[PDB]
């Protein structure tokens, strides 16, 4: 048996509306539940970002708030898949994505699961010229919010990483 | 890399609309997605049930239309939690909980894990006299829409079953 560990149930729209000033940059998403092995956040903007994610794990989407899009790499093709307000998604495992996210205000309810020991996400930079893979990095991930940063910026700060060994582009970095 | 094996995003209000007449008596709640890690289900109502649900793992939910209530065991006393039209909530792994769903037209979104092979789900009924554990059934759980009716068909049937062992009164059964 035992205990609610993780609280009792609250209303969503009001905690999304308090914590409305972490939606936004500098934080732009935030955890719901500590220590759970799903992982409830949600994730407002304006975020635009450049890598794609390789998660090893399914992530649902549900878009609360406002629009976004997620690109893709889907059978080796750029695709772009909407989340326009109401929808809902289920993304499969290993499915590379790129969330876009430029409505201030808006709010996607995102779960994903704790990764178990020796289970790697991938964080990727593709070329903007020919398409090649640019640079990967792998972590074993511990904070959906935190682990990411230091790993964007080291992309951000070498020459070296964002040089497209296909062409020699050298990839833009923070910015699209 | 690869393919969007669970179909593209979708309004996920139109999609509880359209649904809504599995989501009544006798079906009532409704799998979003096949052959997930993540089950995606939406439940309506009315629903109620004399069956504590043992879940292995945890179980998020969101109330998404209408109101409802989880009859909680909690630090071995009942208890209960309100899910109110908008609260969403986080249950931990293997605390009992008997949802009650008596409003027609409400829809609670709910999200789970496949359990691994080994990992057993318990269905329990407890005794309204005395309190103790009537009956239990653990299964290895493939469908949460349907390993569940024959279960609780074959507790209803038995008199049995139903016997409450510390102080003999035969459970109700189907009703409370
Ligand atoms: N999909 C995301 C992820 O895995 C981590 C953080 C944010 C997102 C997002 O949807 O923006
Ligand atoms: N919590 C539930 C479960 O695990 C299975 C089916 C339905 C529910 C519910 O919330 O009603
Ligand atoms: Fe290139
Ligand atoms: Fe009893
Ligand atoms: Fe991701
Ligand atoms: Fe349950
Ligand atoms: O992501
Ligand atoms: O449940």
């Amino acid at each position: 048996r035992h205990m609610l560990t993780y609280g009792a149930p609250f209303n969503f729209p009001r905690w999304i509306d308090e914590h409305a000033h972490l939606l936004k940059p500098p934080v732009g998403n935030r955890q719901v539940w500590q220590d759970s092995d799903f992982i409830v956040t949600v994730v407002g903007g304006p975020n635009h970002r450049t890598d794609y994610h390789d998660d090893p794990l399914e992530e649902f989407f549900y878009q609360l708030r406002g629009n976004a899009y997620l690109n893709l790499w889907v059978d080796g093709r750029r695709e772009r898949a909407d989340l326009k307000e109401g929808d809902i998604f289920l993304l499969p495992p290993h499915v590379r994505h790129s969330p876009q996210r430029p409505e201030a205000g808006s709010a996607c309810l995102v779960i994903e699961r704790q990764r178990p020991a020796g289970m790697l996400d991938g964080f990727e930079w593709y070329c903007d010229a020919c398409g090649h893979l640019v640079h990967r990095v792998e972590v074993q991930l511990k904070s959906i919010v935190t682990d990411l940063p230091p790993l964007f910026e080291s992309f951000y700060a070498s020459e070296d990483k964002r040089r497209c060994p296909h062409c020699g582009q050298v990839h833009p970095g923070r910015a699209a």
